[PDB]
DNA sequence: TGAGGTAGTAGGTTGT
RNA sequence: AACCUACUACCUC
């Protein structure tokens, strides 16, 4: 179903390795006195790095491009409490190959720090490691902005070096936290610290002296107050003192326009290769198959999911929907309310708008009046108020749900001609109320997919679930479950999974024939082995999919301009998905099964238009993700607790 | 809290 | 190292 392009993404191609670098040379080291059993990730690679040159590890160990004489091979350094003095013992040259994929990847590592350690020594440059900065792009008083962009190196599988360039901006403040602070700026945003390389927040500045630990008396006393001394008390958290003597502060404060990133990406490539003795850059070429059209369905064909408003429902059922007013007044406004029944009209079934009499402060009594609502039927509840604060907007959101009550706020100075925004409001009521807005007239090679995301929260996490019920379908969440990280239990996967799978059941009466699963970002080692071995003892087939955010990189065209849900296909398992200042494609990973990777490339796309809450724009990432993402979020956020008696075909998150 | 997004500054989980 | 987040700001319908 596809037409071909041909794009070239951010690479370029550098000069093949020669005979010396095909070769590396391996060094053993002296651990006086032996490690840890965990300090081996600094402390090992403290060393690889102290050596200089080209010196990167090899394992358990280190390697190098640069002779071992040139090493540095007797020092001593050390982590926070045992103070290390290493050695170097050789152990002679041994050759790589990039046909073979295993030196292919070690040689990248060296590659890499042959950039970095290229980098450091060049000259009128600022190197924050793979990161370059080439020119001034603005220079304020003690404010600085340098701008290059963040590179890569690694090696082709024919023997030949790869450049990613991307252009990026830096900001480096030259002023103290007072020859700064005393300029004009206000209150900071965070106290970084030159002292160490420890930060905090920034609260509120203490009226009093600090000369009543001690909070003053032990600066000056620790030699820590020599050189810059301090000016006035500090005030956040991990209340605590600190002397505002010295303090070369972090700061937070324009993006620049696709054509001139290309140019700036092609220009600094060849800067890079040239400066570095490494050739011409050759942008590398990667061809990509336009992706086709899905046709999105109401009641009928539609392009934006908001126009179901007007022309009607792919599944209304009959419904109710009640109102809460926080603002002053008590109307539905006439045009939300002539909205939504114009809405029902154009579908099959009938609608009711109820009105809440009741505001929380009456506090308990409150929950009286939801729960007769829910009773005469209410499913959801929109409500208008004055923007809300985080605290109070969570603890309602919550109380609605511990009665099963969906909420969607709109915020509250509204005008007839605000028409996009209470819009988009009204979907979202929709979705809350059990709606399926939109869905896909598709022939697809999974009839379920689903998402994974992980946590929102503090020092645990949720792992939690969502479902399309495909070739439209119905979209459902699952009751998430608390982890220790951002890795599902191996368990959970399977059994969420499961828990979508008999949702399919109850809406087909039969297992699906093959599913689509899909994990926001990278898929932990073997967190999806039993839901896999699960699924292939059912004998219902799958696919597992990554789907990055990040690291897309860019994708550029050679000449016109790039189209919307182009895919391009990179290594084997591996490919792109521009779904169109610059864009920046969804980097994607076949993990597992046996489809090939156009149809899921179609599938996801595809899936990408189904989210019923977007009305005028398309999320990124398909819509079982989003929903993940979102549900995820929204639970971490307020709670597990709320969602007992909450119906999962309403989407109470969006 | 209308929603989508890119661009700076942080941090953290996975996992070497 | 590869990926998530959180803030900020700006754009778009
Ligand atoms: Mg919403
Ligand atoms: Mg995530």
């Amino acid at each position: 179903h596809l037409g071909k392009t041909e794009v070239f993404l951010n690479r370029f191609a550098l000069r093949p390795l020669n005979p010396e670098e095909l070769r590396p040379w391996r060094l053993e080291v002296v651990l006086d006195p032996p490690p840890g059993r965990e300090e081996v990730y600094p402390l090992l690679a403290q060393v690889a790095r102290r050596a200089g040159g080209v010196t990167v590890r090899m394992g358990d160990g280190l390697a190098s491009w640069s002779p071992p004489e040139v090493l540095v091979l007797e020092g001593t350094l050390a982590r926070m409490g045992q103070t290390y003095a290493y050695r170097l013992y050789p152990k002679g040259r041994r050759p790589l190959d990039p046909k073979d994929p295993g030196e292919r990847s070690v040689l990248s590592a060296l590659a890499r720090r042959l950039l970095q350690e290229r980098l450091r020594r060049l000259e009128g440059v600022w190197v924050e490691g793979l990161a370059v900065y080439r020119r001034e792009h603005a220079r304020g008083p003690g404010w600085r902005v340098l701008g290059g962009a963040v590179l890569d190196l690694w090696v082709s599988d024919s023997g030949a070096f790869l450049l990613e360039v991307d252009p990026a901006y830096r900001i480096l403040c030259e002023m103290s936290l007072e020859a700064w602070l005393a300029q004009g700026h206000p209150l900071p945003k965070r106290v970084r610290n030159a002292y160490d390389r420890r930060t905090w927040e920034l609260l509120r500045l203490g009226e009093e002296d600090p000369k009543e630990l001690s909070l003053l008396d032990y600066h000056a006393s620790k030699g820590r107050l020599q050189g810059r001394e301090g000016g006035r008390v500090a005030w956040v958290a991990d209340p605590i003192p600190h002397l505002t003597g010295l303090l070369v502060p972090v700061l937070t404060l324009l993006s620049l326009p696709w054509e001139e990133r290309r140019r700036r990406t092609r220009e600094i490539a060849s800067w890079i290769g040239r400066r570095l003795g490494l050739g011409t850059p050759e942008a590398v070429r990667a061809q990509a198959y336009r992706l086709s059209i899905p046709k999105l369905m109401g009641r009928r064909a539609v392009s934006k999911p908001a126009d179901a408003l007007r022309v009607g429902f792919y599944r209304a059922q009959e419904t109710a929907l009640a109102l809460l007013r926080l603002d002053g007044a008590q109307g539905w406004p006439e045009f939300l309310r002539r909205a939504l029944l114009r809405a029902f009209g154009a579908s099959g079934a009938s609608l009711r708008l109820h009105t809440l009499h009741a505001h929380p402060s009456q506090g308990l009594a409150f929950r009286e009046a939801l729960r007769k609502a829910k009773e005469e039927g209410v499913q959801a509840v929109l409500v208008l108020t004055p923007p809300m604060a985080w605290e109070d907007r969570n603890r309602l959101k919550a109380l609605l749900l511990r009665e099963g009550l969906p909420s969607q706020i709109l915020n509250v100075p509204l005008r007839e001609e605000e028409r996009h925004r209470w819009e988009n409001a009204l979907l979202g009521l929709l979705a809350k109320a059990g709606l399926q807005v939109v869905a896909l007239s598709g022939a697809y090679p999974a009839e379920l997919a689903v998402g994974f995301d992980a946590g929102g929260r503090e020092s645990f996490r949720f792992g939690g679930a969502a479902c399309a019920v495909g070739g439209d379908g119905h979209l459902l969440w699952t009751l998430p479950e608390a982890q220790a990280g951002e890795r599902i239990p191996q368990e959970v996967v399977w059994d969420l999974l499961e828990e979508t799978l008999w949702a399919f059941r109850r809406k087909a009466g039969r297992l699906p024939s093959r599913v689509l699963l899909l994990r926001d970002g990278r898929v932990p080692q073997d967190e999806f082995a039993l839901a896999l071995e699960a699924l292939a003892r059912e004998g219902i087939a799958y696919d597992l999919v990554s789907v990055r955010k990040s690291g897309g990189g860019r994708v550029y065209p050679v000449q016109g301009r790039l189209a919307d849900g182009l895919y391009v296909p990179l290594e084997d398992k591996t490919f792109l998905l521009l779904t169109v200042g610059t864009p920046r494609p969804l980097k994607l990973v076949h993990e597992a099964g046996d489809t090939p990777l156009e149809a899921l490339a179609h599938q996801i796309f595809h899936l990408t238009r189904l989210y019923p809450a977007s009305g005028f724009a398309f999320p990124r990432l398909p819509a079982p993700l989003h929903l993940a993402d979102r549900l995820v979020k929204e639970v971490g956020r307020l709670g597990i607790r709320h969602l007992k008696e909450v119906d999962r075909e309403k989407l109470f998150f969006v």
